[PDB]
């Protein structure tokens, strides 16, 4: 179950989904409303 090899499969892909569409958007803006 070597993960080190899996990360070398496509880190950019997951990196793109990690934020920059709604994840981080709804995270940083979530404070702007404070509600």
């Amino acid at each position: 179950k070597k993960w080190g090899w899996l990360a070398w499969v496509d880190p950019a892909y997951e990196f793109i989904k990690g934020f920059g569409k709604g994840a981080i958007k709804e995270g940083n803006k979530d404070k702007w409303k404070n509600i």
